[PDB]
């Protein structure tokens, strides 16, 4: 069973990959540069940064993709939602189980009231698929993040966790 | 002539009373918390800090106000605008003069492409002047921050360097 | 008016003669020794602890008493509330409205489910000022602190955030 | 026989996969993250903290479980019990002879004038094991740990040195 | 009225003064050698000692004496009192005084089962006042402290505080 | 197929070599010495430096050269490109491939409104082939590099994001 | 007489009104914002960096202008020359001086064989007195920097020493 | 034949074993916890304190017991003397001969006044033995040491340097 | 009276007068030179030196001297002794009252077994003082320091503790 | 192919054999002690020294000798040669090569204006090389260095730039 | 009478004066550029050099001038002479009386064998005055300083301890 | 041959096991107790301090014993010689050779004018080795060190640099 686990130090160069590849950095909107050194670094400076929650996303002790609760705000209750599933391990629907993981963990362990994410305006299938788990389109961000050249859009979609308790 | 100069360490103080005033850190969506040595030891932190440009808003040799350009991106060229003017002087026109002022700091010195900023939906003068100044509105953010008590939902709007080219 | 202000390093004097009044340090169950340097080098070990809130209640520019938010859990929304009122300054009220200053920044800024306080079951009269402001009697912890030669049993009393504010 | 032993930094791997448990850490009102580097510097930070003893309950030389006499307050001669069983290794009453030896070390040792545990009040059957082993319900904390979603009363229980040493 | 309060870094001189006095020094076994920065580095290393309790006993605002529990054991609760009075200020029964409410502070703030003192053999007259204020003669030490070319057996005398409690 | 990953610490030796060539460190104007262990301390001491971004040129799992976009300016969005192609792996056409992975992730991936590069004045082969690739020559730099025993002049190329884009 | 004299830490202050001068930091192509405690910080972390000489440029005891020889190559002994007199010193031809006194620090006491200077391509003025003073136009950057708004082409001038020496 | 030697960071294991053992750390009366880091910790925290000398007790090239020299005063020329005996090493009356050692360290190597060591009152049979060796009850302490649920009382013994040279 | 008493941080200027003084610095054997500054920084470095007791030579409030027990070996019971009386306050015997304060500090403060001191052989009047006070001629040591241009042999002198005591 | 190659800390236990062999640290005036750590620090500690280049003469994959540009001076543009050739490679005119290979460093990579080299006058043998490679005897020092007991004096040689550019 | 004294810290202006004096900075052959903090922080970083001896000058308590006895190899027993005279102080003999001074201390203090001296070769004036006091013309350094826009030779003399002291 | 190499860190175990041989270091007046961590650490202390030259005495690339130039004086030029030889290599003349490799050392490469060592009194075998190699007894030290339990006198030889060199 697909399942989340703590991002640990030793699994970085799993992520050291993730953070290399320009299309896996496209998702997100990050420079595809990291040297596996400086991620180490960065990892360090933040083990105990309590406005992170960096999660290996897991399927049968294999590592699949990667979930972040990031930019925890503790008085506004709300959450960054960030996911990256390995290429390899894409096709098998471990995108939405490893979101309703982090859902649930950001709502009911970490008492969030809300969980926003932000997908590029052209992935409309992300959306669609977000709307079915219950996010709704909170915005959309224009000329947001300069990806592959050009200034792209984004949406900034949200889930509140009345809304998820409820469903 | 209003001006714009770095917000100096000596200025402390002046922005410590914002600080901790809870009306003024309503309109930024900040605790009105902050100990005197808490807000230098965080200035000191950020000194070098590339990503912020610390205003003071300065009327004949009067500290009048605080703008802050901050989450400077500078691969995605967009940053933060958020601005306080004293209540004492308010009334004034200061908040717009000082508003053109970092739009022309961000756009023209910083080289940005975008400045956003949040404003509670309540605030229909501050939204009013914005667009005015030449800030579109750009979305709305449900319950994003817990301000007196209750959820507010924000609007963030944004203007781009060419728009500020054109005028 | 009464209002509440972050306590500041140059007021931690006024805490000195609070920190080492056996009487009043009976109130909280605190040893009653603190040299100043030590409050002064553990309120600097504090500074950017963000489980704390410490307030100078101020009466007419006039330190009258000491309010903590202590214990903020961000997850379980939980603080301890303590408070000192100088004897310098009582029977003017302060303590009331102080609880009431302290209950209204730890529901309505601090986005807290629930206030805690611990007093002593002799001290019936604080338990009155709870009860009035709106504490509910939550438990008793027997033989929970040593006070002046005997183990004295105290008074748990809770608040929370709805009750707050249908109030 | 079941023995107490230091918890040494070499067992934290097991404390680790005790951690990210979420139905482990949730009757400890923990929530269920920690990298393992994480738990290793907080380790390290508490080495010499007098506060705290954390012990590996082992059985046949192999790690069964996991006990902590934290909070030790030396002057009101007090400290929370906490226990953990594997999973895997529940019912062989490892949990009650684990906490008759902590309670002999807290009284025995320690000279604790009193011992008090925190249980999920849904686990009555925890509160139903402690009062066999001579604990006494002491009070109840109302909506005290946000668990799985939802707000848990908790039950507090204490003894006393004097009544443990008649027995 | 006579008073214990704790020995800060400003009152250090007058523990200067008294920590070069031969004669002084030789009720407590010391070397009557302290340089001022050497006291206030070895102060300062011993801020948040737990071990000490460090007091100027004071009479009317002014600085008649130090006493002192150190080797505060937490967990057999025993604690060695040490008493100073300045030459200029004995005669005023101001050692009595510090005394008991030293005794006061240990059995009943410190929750300390045990209080010993170590005087000179010679200074029955010491030993007679102990005797007096409740200590009893526990033991002697032979040869244990050079003293002025010879070496000098000690009186160690305690009190207990049940004992102090029912007197 | 080609392609630019970062230079990682692993790789350090490779560059050690490049770095200590006469001839290679001949094309950039730099001395051709360094300690492995003075490589290191700078990489180490660079691994935050966001005005540079070191590539392993890197053809079938195998270092063929090092591309570094330096002195990043983020402000007048500038950075210099220099490249290196290991002798042993010279006439593959990987000069060209490499400078043109370069110019795209300074153009679409930083953001970068200019690329500047330096070759000798000598280098014709060079100017040709970045003039071919799209760069412009820019200025000639009189005695700007001494180079074995010369003061030789330099050729300033550079390009553009919008010419890049168009082409 | 004029005079070039060692930037100390003492003069910051003037240096500080210098740096926030957008107008007189648009000639040197610098952002305009500098806290003081910024540039002092920066002052103290270059007080050994032998890669620069920073001068006060003084006229009968008062600071008049700052001259600075930065990037100096000690190996292709060129160095970078930058001049700002302070705008109520203008017109006395203290530039001019102030420029002829670097040079000859530059060639006669750092051996120099090259200066160089960055000027803008609309400052034809100063193009035309830097060839007054020997300097030759060496090259020019396309775009090379954004200033207030817009990218500016910059010329680059050049002196050697050999005929330096020889006017 | 039995030696004494120093007590080496690689022999700190098998301390860790007598320091968790409750038997053997009741003839000391120190609390039967110590993490293997924390006792490494306090090793290196005391490798150049000359207060102590830590020894192992090693026959025929086996660890077989802890001698330890504590509190080595060098004025009043006196040292606390402490043994363990491995409990596998029992009945050969190693304890006898390691105490003849150290006593022979003191007065022949530290040049020591007095040797004292404390054990149990209940502890008859090792009062005689160290009478037989030379040691005289010097006194009794009440109460002094909280084992096992129970104060005990212990019995102090001392030997003096002249004496030990005439025998 | 004339006393001994700790050489304070802020006495050091008047040690530095006589550390300059080549005059001075021959009866020790010091080179003549000594920074104020180089003197503080060592002051501050032997603060917990033990093996030194640094005295000002007082009379009547004033610094007429400096006197230095030195080497203090708490095994072998020796010290060094040195003595320099201000050259303005020399004929009053200040020299042999000091040196009889520092002798019974040696024996009967510190328990030292033995006191040493060196003179030069040139300085026989001081030879015949210190026999006076007890002190032997103990050897000479040949060309054992180098003072103004040639070896000059010294005289260790030695007094002992019994010799002491007896006279 | 004799090349130099900087010297790494791998090289350094090679360098350690030189730094002790009395001989070879006969032709450098440098006495022949230096443990392996020592060399270690010192080099790690000159890692960065501008100052330094030190070049390992490496034939074959073989270490030959050790060749020094120290005392590097940027601004009087001069450095002291030093050579060392392994006793087991002498012979092979590797000191010649090793020379030359130098002198165009210093000259033609590091643009210095002048080489100087010491060695002693009773090597009249290699004050002779010395002049068949181009260096002119510049002068000799006096009893400059203490070798074996005695006061040898030294030839300074030198070259410079334009006759090695000639030559 | 003119004497030599420390260097101390409070005397550096006096010194900052004279290192920033290009006339002064010649006679030694130093770059006349040090900011003052520049001095401060080498002064700080060779207080305990032993290489170095700093010397004001004093004449009737007035700093006349600067004395340094540097390079100071205690195995070889040199010593590099220089000095200093302010221009308003030149004139009174004061050079040769600092110089007579210098090599009093350096021959009869530190105890060297060879003290020397550099001189520019145009200063003849300078190398008599040496050899009037007794310094040996030992050798001349071509083209060894690069002084005001050429390059130099030196002339260096050197003295000796014996023939120092036949006189 | 028996050779003189420099005490590396690898060899210390060797030197430990000297260290903590009591008759072994009884002949040297030290306490015969070092750990290994502390002996360790003692050497990376001394490694740069220049008072001391620590020696392999090595015979057949094995280590024989330790000869320690200690108390290196510069000024004096005086130096104290140690030495021990393995008991499993005494025999050999191994100390007689390693004395005067260790007094060549000192008078040829340090430039010692004096060479000093310390006996025990009773080796009257020593003092006859010593004075056959050249050494003088020098002088007798009365109750110097207190060695097995009583006060042994020790004999202090010496040995000057031209009765060496004439020998």
């Amino acid at each position: 069973e697909l399942k989340l686990r703590p991002l640990e130090r030793e699994d970085l160069k799993f992520v050291h990959e993730l953070n290399n590849n320009a299309h896996i950095m496209s998702y997100w909107f990050e420079e595809p540069y990291e040297a596996f050194v400086e991620l180490q670094d960065l990892y360090d400076k933040h083990i105990h940064d309590q406005s992170e929650r960096r999660f290996i996303v897991e399927k049968d002790n294999e590592m699949v993709g990667l979930v972040e609760l990031v930019e925890i705000d503790y008085i506004h209750r709300r959450t960054e939602f960030q996911i990256i599933i390995d290429p390899n391990y894409q096709g098998y629907g471990y995108a939405v189980d490893a979101t309703r993981l982090a859902m649930d963990y950001a709502f009911s362990v970490l008492n969030m009231h809300k969980i926003y994410l932000v997908v590029d305006k052209e992935n409309e299938k992300a959306v669609h698929v977000y709307k079915k788990v219950g996010f709704m389109v909170e915005g959309e961000l224009i000329d947001e993040f300069f990806v592959d050249g050009n200034y792209h859009n984004a949406i900034r979609m949200c889930m509140f966790q009345k809304q998820y308790f409820e469903n």
